[PDB]
């Protein structure tokens, strides 16, 4: 009857929330945060400048490999 | 007996409340593939330019 | 009675079919772990390979 769907509705939620638990607790599990990427954007800044000064040192030492 | 339900569904929407709470935590938090890939992009590039470079001092120390 | 349970019953479907729909998008957006640490592997070797050629320039330097 009327209280037995509302028993069968209760369940099938029964069950979503089990599998949304389980689901929430794996992705914190296995999340990158926002903050460990910015650690490497940090270093990423760092190495951009050392990589042009680099090119700016290896054109010179051409040029003057050059004559 | 429908005490015992009303009480199954408080239970779940204490859960739900939780998971609710838990879900906004996680994308305050979250990276993401766009933003990552963005990152790895750079590190690519930079790579690719290192490689170059290394290639480009090797000539130069066999001229030398 | 059975209404105040009815309507509690509602407030949790539709509170779960919204929280059904939020983690499958976030499964799709979330960067993970081993991701992080692959490109923090990447930018290891970055790191390494700019410092090395730093040496190797400045050696080159003294020699010309
Ligand atoms: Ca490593
Ligand atoms: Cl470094």
């Amino acid at each position: 009857g009327h209280m037995k769907q509302l028993e069968d509705k209760v369940e099938e939620l029964l069950s979503k929330v089990y599998h949304l638990e389980n689901e929430v607790a794996r992705l914190k599990k296995l999340m990158a945060t926002k903050d460990d990427m910015k650690q490497l954007e940090d270093k990423v800044e760092e190495l951009l400048s050392k990589v042009y000064h680099l090119e700016n040192e290896v054109a010179r030492l051409k040029k003057l490999v050059g004559e």
